[PDB]
């Protein structure tokens, strides 16, 4: 085989041979499999079931002997730096997550021990980190619009946080990349966030200079709303509901009620009625309280930007205020309901409390995790799987609430979002 | 409005006496006025002035009635407030100081600006291309700039729309992919030309040299690899410009890559050039460039993979990696065309010349046919007694003139 | 009121209210008391009672705040830089160590050792070695202090970084003569890395030219976290703390799976302290015997030849640590037995039960002797320590006849030259 | 033969071939010569002596290499040229070629152009340059004493300027670069200015990272006046005392009177009798009204920095009081007797006015010259041939001036100062 070897890119520590232990290509460890499959897919932005990889702790640290590796991975002959890098915060991170298995307090603080660890959370920063949702499949129009708003974000030196994939997960940092270099902000800090499960299908892209691998969809999500100094939110399907429904029902808390910080839902002139539309779900589901905690802004990409940026002030005053960390919102209150990991099978699916007699909060965190079973359905590996062994996923409740969950997923395949 | 703007380590200080030259007062404070005018600008704002002031830190500049556009939610662009600050700073360095002399001062300035890096390896490519072209064109340019930037390579062209942009759009990600922070954007501009071909801000090193002929000589001492987008008049003299040198007996061992690139819908403008290049040229002319279509990386892996042989190269002639100062150049190259009606109707256009002295005049000729068209003085001579009148052999003229009738027909213009 | 507010600029880390949490600050809390009682002796580099340390998490990070602090961690005024760096130094090793409960025993102690010098940014992954460990008396005449000064210059001059204990004497010359020679060399990356653990700090306080401090738990895990990172071993005349230092590194490297060690040891000093080292050098050949020699060399009055030893031998430890396939920062491949890493805690139970006969590996001999040494320290300068000298009498000491001999000589040379 | 290679980092521009031909080693231009002897003296930190040194000045790939044909070779470490060496021998370099690349308006502008050429003036910088004078030859107790003074700068960050050569010249940058480790001070600023007749006698230190030569003495003067922000006076001889008078005839000027950079000599327990008779010189001379400038601080380093720390925020309010520079002191007012240089001679120093009776301004700038000639005639190579063509200069003026200048002179030869 083709053996390309990896040396150590930016700044991984030393490791010793206790924490490298497990992901020996042995037993199983089942960790070399998930180890691999991540790595795989970082150079990948049964196809390759010959490629492998081997962890060497060497003299300046780990270095990464690659078996097989995809060859688009390479420019002329070289991994593109930026790849190597995610391939070592995939170690870091596999690892990190598994010396720290050892309750909502555990996840959270989990949560921060992981983004510390991963050097996500900057001690002195200032506030200026915006989350930035949106979908996997979007067409043109939509894909220039999400790379639009992230130029505007660059022109305000504001840092990218999102999910890794193609579509509107990549738009916002092309566009930045030539918003921050008329800035000159050479700082810029674009963070792509993923976990095992969904980066195969959603890869980051090289651009992405800070990548984390969260251990599940729940405790990114907990990583995406602790550290969002602000939200912008693309057209998107299914995964895009899961985390407006997410971020809703937290913001929702009475507990909540005073955390400034902005959800913009913004998107060109063509994504008038998909806007329309999922504003009229959300008021028909959780209701006509949910509205105060988001703003539509429809064709103006500077607009979208120019919200995330006026807010930085008053979210480091309110930080300031509860006596909380900028980079880390610990005094948001994220209840249980939010952070137990989902997973959707067709007991767990059929077992959803979908009810509009509940108070938005709890009927948020229920739909939460109805949309986190449609795309996991879609595109995880296990999901697929018993969507193999026994069809689609059923859901049932109040038949108000299951017939317009029904519309908004139709709209989805009809716009071609699944 | 009224803005004031302070370096960020991008200036140095500056004496009263090279200050007092620039007061609203006359020569000087009109093309520096003017200069920073259009790099805010990137006619309708005659209420516009800047004030250096001379500041216990250094300079500050004030900026009275500055274009909007410069503003993002109310302050300027950083990039802006960097080439404000590289416009003083040419303007001084040149209005504060004999091929050989013309040579030095390229340098001189080139020095001056920071643009020559003593301990840097060979990675810069000079890019040109048209102005105006269409949606394939750009985005075409922008693929070969992603592709520069993932090869760690540095851009160095002029200023404005079209391919002087795309690439720059391009490797801003193709670098921040590679982790390149210390990619070199840098515009070469000139005070006649620069208002029509403004600078982005996304140049990280803006030169304001003192004419196009001093811009063409910094362009090639400076470019370890060129890349010619399909473009206009203005490319078609740059291309003749470096062929007209490249063809000099004394060139044969130079080893710069010439490549001309575009998509596939710009075959034929291709050929058309080809052809249009070897006829006047003749034959020996092709072995100085190649042409790729149709692939963005393939033109910058050929970029990449010269820069071996310009590094040894130049240490064959105990030469500098930033200029080539072995390069031969003429002087038909250097002397500054200031080009009207007469100038334009004196021109030496005949097929009977050996190429490098037909180069030189073609040179001339396109470069008339872009004063014609963008300069201030130029479209006042032009407007004053119409077309700038050409004359030369009969074959030549029809045929130089077909080109300039397709740049029409493509919108080039 | 003297209550001042510490800012840290980079390196302190986040931390979570967990971790601050178990800090326990209350009155009954020893570990508070500790961490009250290092950060104490880091500002004044009892006479206290008043002194308070409070950590804030804020919304850059940690913020502290002391109440009544010394008078001379100021310059007009304001906190040394290196000092507020210390301070956030010592926040940081109290609660990594405090978060780690965290194989075989042995394993456990050298992967703590690591864990503990990770954490403080103490190995630098891609660094290049060149990293000296300095060892020598904290109480010295001018003229040694003098020859340590110089010795560090030389040092800085080649561009080698410098790892050592903490306080006075030989402890501190070399780092003030290293300013001066990286200045010269333009050596601004240049490490001064100061070691120290809880129940030693005051005595022997971190001065601010320190960059680098770091809190180990014990004198023990100091030892391993010395011989690890060094590339290179510099010891200058000391007294019973600087012998222990030199037992358990001859120890360590007599060991017969150490023999490809190639970190050099370079005992030297003024021209005056070549009877000094005449009857340290018997006295390994005596107790350890002669293959103890092959491990070191002896360099007098003169400075450049200790440094250029140390300068010209890092490319064999670099091709050294290829060749085992081990970190630069970090030698995992030397071999420390568990008689090395054992805490030893000094009583009078513990010191008669040392075994001090002839009849064992050399290895084995040294093992002894580092904790012997080890005793008669703690004895001198430590709180529990000296209780027992108070509180039950001087400690006491048997074995064989010979070896107590030359021992009791080395202790008494020690005091007479008033190095203890 | 030896030939060493010197390859500068950066901190060297190319130079063009017209500039490097003026440094061809010819029969004798002097600018050969000149540069020659300077790379020489930096080479000898640490004459027929090194008869056959030359050095060639070459442009390769990088810019300048520099040949050197048998240096000295005593202050190279393990074979090599220590750093900072090899950074003075392109600071020469630099300075040589922009000198002979190029009327009180005229003087002035020339030595901020030679300064702002060399990095000497950082636009951004808030005023905290210490200059510090002293003896070149100086004891054991006095040389500790000026280390103690640079750790004392060092602790308030303060950048030092100084006159290069040994004794004063090099031990306050010793402590300083303590007291600058002590507060992470990585920025320091260790200016040593010198001129190419005197560099051979007082060559520079490694340890100094910005080294200027300035054209000449009176220039070096200017440099160092118009840079300052505070002024530290250590005890010395002939040329120290030169110092002192043309600083003092300057601040005397009513023009000068806000101008608020502190004067202070200091120096340890044992040079109070030193400072009681340099003191009483001064003010028998330049009168009563001089004392005003300057004040005496003996036996305490910290006190002496502690002034010029505690004068940084007085030296930033007057200079944009004045709205002048913070680098460049543009608006101190300095007469032309304090610019014209001066060639000493035994005509040149018999014209001298030492006269009783003359604007005190005057006779500090004629005093100047005087301790200038003495200088030059104890360490000059056309100072000394002056001397052995014709015996010492002969000075004469107001007896009672004489014999105090003659008491003053003869003290230094006393103390071991010349």
């Amino acid at each position: 085989s083709l053996i390309i070897q990896v040396s150590p890119a930016g700044s991984m520590d030393l490791l010793s041979q206790l924490e490298v232990e497990r992901l020996k290509k042995t037993a199983s460890s089942d960790l070399y499999q998930l180890y691999r499959n991540c790595s795989l897919a970082v150079l990948n932005s049964d196809k390759y079931k010959n490629f492998d990889i081997t962890v060497m702790r060497r003299e300046r640290g780990i270095k990464l002997e690659l078996a097989n590796p995809p060859e688009h991975a390479f420019v002329d002959g070289q991994i593109i730096k930026g790849i190597q890098e995610h391939l070592f915060s995939v170690l870091r991170d596999i690892v990190y997550v598994n010396m720290h298995l050892a309750n909502a307090t555990h996840i959270t603080n989990l949560v921060f021990g992981i983004l510390r660890n991963a050097g996500a959370l900057i001690p002195g920063a200032t506030p200026n980190l915006v989350v930035c949702w949106g979908g996997h499949s979007i067409n043109e129009v939509e894909y220039q619009y999400t790379r639009e708003v992230g130029h505007e974000l660059g022109l305000r030196e504001l840092n990218i946080c999102t999910g890794c994939g193609p579509g509107a997960m990549e738009g916002p940092m092309k566009g930045a990349a030539v918003g921050h270099a008329k800035q000159r902000y050479s700082e810029y800090r674009y963070l792509g966030l993923t976990e095992p499960s969904i980066i195969a299908a959603e890869p980051p892209n090289p651009i992405v200079n800070e990548l984390v691998i969260m251990p599940d969809i729940e405790k990114r999500l907990e990583a995406f709303v602790r550290m969002a100094h602000g939200i912008i939110i693309f057209p998107g399907g299914p995964g895009t509901a899961e985390e407006l429904l997410y971020i809703l029902g937290i913001m929702m808390h009475p507990e909540n009620a005073d955390q400034p910080m902005p959800i913009v839902l913004t998107g060109p002139k063509q994504s008038e009625a998909y806007f329309r539309s999922l504003d009229k779900f959300i008021t028909d589901t959780l209701g006509e309280a949910a509205r105060k905690h988001y703003s539509i802004a429809i064709d103006n990409p500077a607009e979208a930007a120019r919200i995330m940026s006026n807010a930085m002030p008053l979210v480091r005053q309110h930080r300031k205020d509860k006596e909380d960390a900028y980079s880390f919102n610990w005094s948001l209150k994220i209840e249980p309901e939010f952070q137990l990991p989902f997973e959707p099978n067709h007991e767990s699916m059929a077992n959803l409390d979908l009810h509009l007699n509940q108070r938005p909060e709890v009927l948020a965190a229920n739909l939460r995790r109805a949309f986190s079973g449609v795309v996991a359905g879609n595109v995880k590996a296990e999901g697929i799987r018993e969507i193999e062994r026994h069809g689609p996923f059923e859901m049932h409740g109040d038949p108000v609430l299951m017939k317009k969950m029904d519309q908004l997923l139709n709209d989805f395949v009809a716009q071609n979002r699944m």
